[PDB]
């Protein structure tokens, strides 16, 4: 089974990983940055090695340096964390065919469901919700696009198949040129002209479930997050459960998503993400890896996600039968970032003073400690406060409480931002969309 | 209702209490000494009133200095924590005549189960096991005496009724001396000279079914903790549930406890504990307050125990029923103490660094913060660190993976200690008694 396991992330993501190891009994790899022997993840792990200066594009992305760091500590599994190379199915490939378990999909998953137009033809076979569509690429036959943008109904957008890239389009008089412009930008920018049309939805919340799936043939849903409070397409706030998804409506739409991962010979954590706009889901994107926001589903549900990742990757069934999981509670998560809080530019430097919240119901996820100075070359998180509460008002209040009792002295936060958005009336009432954020800031 | 509560208490208690509070709405009073100025939850209080120099006896136990801090800032409540005047029936009394809700139960029942002969016999009358004793004060009839011990069996204990002052007798030979020993010895420094004896139990476990009694004639048991891991008397580490314990057995106990609170009259939060030995329960103390150890009992019944004394003072029901009460899991608490790990020794000064841990089923209650200065005048807590588990084995690991993150920085501490427990192979299989903590040390 997994006896040592190379931990090819960094920061929060990376101390997880090592937490649930050491549970475990699975020796750990560090593989890092020369910017990063000072991790607390570096320091607590068993074996350390630097595979890089501090780019990332020649450290965390060193697809050779990683490899051979398993190589060398005749290691058996690679967990990719989050960003990085989780999703690149080149580098998953590459682990498995050097003798590795990759922890995560296979290779021929990750660039199935790194496709959005094969993805969505995966999930539309597999009974899961799509955003009404062109149902495949677009022709450039003007009068058949006219008439499926027609079909479809204004607003639609046009998006390339191996973007990450798209463009919204109001009317038929811009349509013409609006497909021609995105197929020749997503040609020279990802040597992929491949795009397709569907609604654009205007009023939508982001939902999206987590799923496991094994080598025994088992796939379980996990109810379901809602991450809407985003700025800029980035989240700042994620809870669990969505608001006013009943448990009718979540055994409908978790059951078609494990049914999804069966049919796709899915293997691992992964995240199916929908817009959720008048009542209805639409699937946009699958995240084939676990996710930062992962906490809030553990606090409700009792599973340990990462634990089960490696559990999956040893071979073993998933701990736990569909008919165990209940949502039980609410929980909150706040992505506390090392940034200014009105202009997002980041902030690093020397963390003078910690204090961090404790208390019943209070998470704290973070690699960060008093002395650590937070580096200029990667993401700008530092730590994931994550509450829980018997009800959604419980965990609000135990959020807000725990934000005021945090402590970091020497470098900005967006801790006002958070505390601005907790006590905001309409996000108290739940249920705002994906744009009240930038519309809140103005 | 309870719109202002009078802290009366310091450390991490007092920020407990708080952070309850504050999620309930419900302002705070932070009474403290001069010494405290800086504790975490005076910093965090709505209000606060400086009561006594440093000594406990000046300022803690200040019975009239508490009433009057009530009494300015109009507050409705006090909540007198663990320790100081929690168990003072005078205080208790005081309160109450003065205006203000004492968060604990009414002075008498406070005064009866402060008695070990009158707790004693309302347990008998409720049908709480108790150990074999004399059940009643003991004569000066030797003849009388010998019988009593005879019957009971040595060895025997003699108590004293307002003890807190104990003898061990293990043949007829030393009787006589020994009950009038200890009856002089308890007549001077408690001027009270009543005795009793019972069983002196060689080989038992530490046991304690937590409580909570309404004003609505509710009163549920919330499983039970077992204390064993102590050292002269002071504890160590606690865990919930008991191992070796079923379901059924903790139905029967727990019911006969809630039974007791019921026809004592008893309000709020308590603790029945227990010699637990060859299988069978036998009562020795009733604690009418909130115990430091609550949190494991939080952890594995979902209940939050202090949010539930400030209803119950309120004067509302409990929020849950029996039926809806479940164990689930296992969790695990190692107090923190700022002392030599050997020495026992305290160790107070300035806590330069403080790193404390988190993640998953990792829950930190403390008043200690990097720059915090540990006084000398009161005790040497400074944490408690919580864990959860599935399992028992799963939250000792993770106790385990935490204390090797926790840093304190300045000060000895205890940790080293916990460490030596945890890794005990004894401790990992469970169920040691009340004296092995002792006789490992040597
Ligand atoms: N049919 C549709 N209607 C309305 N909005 C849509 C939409 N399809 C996609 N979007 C929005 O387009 C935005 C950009 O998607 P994006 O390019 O970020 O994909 P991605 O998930 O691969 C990168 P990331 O998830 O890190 O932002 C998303 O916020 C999504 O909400
Ligand atoms: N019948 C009995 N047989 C064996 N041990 C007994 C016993 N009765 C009491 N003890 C032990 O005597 C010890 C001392 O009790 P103690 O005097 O501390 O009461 P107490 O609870 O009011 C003060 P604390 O709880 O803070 O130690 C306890 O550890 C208890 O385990
Ligand atoms: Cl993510
Ligand atoms: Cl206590
Ligand atoms: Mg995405
Ligand atoms: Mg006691």
């Amino acid at each position: 089974m997994l006896e040592k396991v190379v931990i090819a992330n960094r920061g929060e993501i990376a101390l997880r990983i090592l937490r649930a190891c050491k549970e475990l009994g699975i020796k750990t790899v560090a593989v890092h940055s020369t910017a990063d022997r000072d991790l607390k993840h570096v320091l607590l792990a068993d074996e350390t090695i630097c595979i890089g200066p501090a780019p990332s594009a020649k450290s965390y992305l060193n697809i050779p340096a990683i490899i051979a760091a398993a190589e060398v500590t005749g290691a058996d599994a690679i967990h990719p964390g989050y960003g990085f190379l989780s999703e690149n199915a080149d580098f998953a490939e590459q682990v498995e065919r050097s003798g590795f378990t990759f922890i995560g999909p296979t290779a021929d998953v990750i660039r199935l469901m790194g496709d959005k137009v094969s993805a969505i033809k995966a999930m539309k076979k597999a009974g899961v919700p799509c955003v009404p569509g062109s149902d495949g690429p677009v022709s450039n036959d003007i009068a058949k696009n006219k008439e499926i943008a027609k079909r479809i109904g204004y607003p639609i957008i046009i998006k390339a198949s191996g973007g990450g890239g798209m463009r919204v389009v109001r009317s038929e008089d811009a349509l013409e040129e609006s497909i021609a412009m995105t197929k020749a930008e997503a040609k020279a920018a990802f040597n992929n002209d491949m795009v397709y049309m569907e609604k654009y939805l205007e009023n939508p919340r982001h939902v999206e479930i987590q799923v496991l799936a094994d080598t025994h043939g088992n796939a379980v849903y996990l109810a379901e997050r809602d991450c809407s409070m985003q700025r800029r397409h980035q989240k700042v706030v994620e809870e669990a459960p969505a608001p006013g998804i009943t448990e009718e409506v979540r055994r409908d739409i978790g059951s078609r998503c494990a049914n999804a991962c069966v049919e796709i010979g899915y293997r691992g954590a992964g995240t199916f993400e929908f817009l959720y706009e008048n009542g209805e889901f639409y699937f946009i994107e699958m995240n084939t890896r676990i996710q930062v926001e992962h906490p809030v589903t553990e606090m409700i549900t009792g599973v340990d996600l990462v634990k089960e990742q490696l559990r999956i990757a040893a071979g073993l069934p998933i701990s736990f039968k569909q008919e165990d999981i209940k949502v039980k509670g609410h929980a909150m998560e706040c992505r506390i970032n090392a940034e200014d809080p009105k202009t997002f530019l980041p902030s690093p430097g020397k963390v003078n003073h910690l204090h961090s919240p404790g208390g019943l119901g209070v998470r704290w996820d973070s690699h960060v400690y008093g002395g650590y100075t937070v580096p200029p070359h990667y993401d700008s998180m530092i730590a994931k406060l994550i509450t829980y509460g018997d009800t959604r008002e419980v965990a609000i209040r135990r959020m807000q409480n725990a934000l005021s009792e945090t402590i970091i002295d020497g470098i900005k936060t967006n801790i006002p931002l958070h505390e601005l958005i907790l006590e905001d009336e309409n996000f108290q009432k739940g249920g705002t969309n994906i744009h009240y954020l930038e519309k809140k800031l103005g």
